[PDB]
């Protein structure tokens, strides 16, 4: 029985974060110590393949005063609201496998233009469920699920997915469960073209389409284009409220040596926000931190640099971006027109190459203004993460 044991890989990182959002509600603040063991078994020889994957995650306090707890990182106790001493989940995903075309079930972690885990707290968000993705089919890159329950970040159980109500946006509240499905198209060698579907039940259902496209000019200078489009309303019984948006998402990248230069903007058009699931963030940045940009009938821009540095450190990696966002609609939060300002900083050392394969080290600083109502949830904020990872790779 050599396969299953012989292919199996067994990863332990282990992160110390530390995470402060101050205002001028307190500050919400902790320092963190994280574990998290990934176990995934190589596969059965056969014409199909069976594998079993493990996921055994778990955090402990190091300084976390009760009166600003729920920042993500610990759980918080419903009767007390004592931030945890510690906490952990145990997750398995069963796994079969004929050709590039594979079958999952258990803890699983989506990650497309429509629905995203969240990477962005201590410990990961999982969902259960079903998928399937394949290869198979030329030139496509396919991936379906069907989810039911989700466990959050500073959680330990499986609850029903259910929806933000965030700025009072919509009416919060739960599904049974919800699936979606797409992937994409290689058309030819520049152009790529993505179509996602995904439809939560008696909630909403969001159609996105895209495509990127790449052109370069020299060995050093490269530009790529990418124009998405997402349909947001609502499947049967509708138990959240109005949803109608539309977006339009332009997102421009002009690389010359070590330095990038990027262009984004979000066109909101239709009468409500965009909506989204509750303990985590959007598929439409891969982060974009505190402040987000979803208010409804919204108008916003983005500029962004980034250096690396190999010329002087291999490893060190800089960034920096300012966003700005208008025509914002919120009467219940003191207006139609209003808007929203955030500078983020960004410095990250990682080590891949040398003995200490895996060392992470990184600031990131965000600086989140408005001119909407105090008693909006999204709020002018100063947001500090730090943090240290190293991985242990034991096979």
């Amino acid at each position: 029985e050599g396969s299953f044991i012989d292919n199996s890989s067994v990863e332990l990182t282990t992160r110390n974060f530390y995470f402060d959002r101050d205002y001028q509600y307190p500050a919400a603040k902790d320092w963190t110590q994280g574990f998290i063991l990934k176990a995934n078994s190589g596969y059965t020889e056969g014409t199909i393949g069976f594998g079993l994957d493990v996921l055994a995650t778990a955090g402990f306090k190091l300084d976390a005063d009760a009166e600003h707890g729920g920042t993500g990182n610990l759980p918080r106790d419903t009767r007390t609201n004592e931030p945890a001493d510690s906490y952990g989940e145990i997750g398995v995903t069963a796994k079969a496998k004929m050709s590039q075309t594979e079958l999952r079930i258990g803890t699983l972690m989506p990650m497309n233009p429509v629905l995203v885990a969240s990477p962005a707290r201590l410990l990961p968000q999982t969902y259960r469920g079903i998928s399937l993705t394949s290869k198979d089919i030329k030139d496509f890159d396919l991936q379906a699920a069907y989810l039911d329950k989700v466990n959050h970040r500073d959680s330990t159980n499986y609850e029903k997915i259910k929806i933000s109500g965030v700025n009072g946006r919509f009416k919060g509240a739960e599904t049974d469960g919800l699936y979606y499905l797409g992937g994409n198209y290689q058309f030819n060698p520049a152009l790529k073209l993505t179509a996602f579907y995904m439809d939560v039940d008696d909630l909403y259902n969001q159609t996105m389409v895209g495509a990127l496209h790449q052109y370069k000019i020299n060995d050093t200078t490269n530009f790529s284009s990418q124009l998405r489009y997402y349909r947001s309303r609502d499947d049967g019984q509708a138990k959240a409220g109005l949803v109608d948006n539309d977006l339009y998402h332009a997102h421009f990248e002009l690389k010359h040596q070590n330095h990038k230069f990027i262009f984004g903007t979000f066109q909101h058009h239709g009468d409500t926000a965009f909506p989204y699931l509750t303990g985590g963030e959007t598929g439409l940045l891969i982060d974009t931190w505190p402040g987000e940009f979803l208010n409804p009938k919204e108008k916003a821009y983005s500029f962004r640099y980034e250096y690396d540095f190999k010329e002087y450190v291999p490893g060190l990696c800089f960034m920096t971006r300012y966003t700005t966002g208008h025509n914002i609609y919120a009467p219940n939060l003191g207006g139609t027109n209003l808007k929203e300002r955030e500078t983020d900083f960004d410095l990250g050392y990682t080590v891949q190459s040398g003995w200490l394969k895996n060392l992470g080290l990184r600031a990131r600083y965000a600086i989140y203004d408005n001119n909407m109502l105090s008693t909006a949830n999204i709020k002018p904020v100063n947001e500090t993460r730090i943090n240290i990872d190293y991985t242990w790779k034991f096979k």
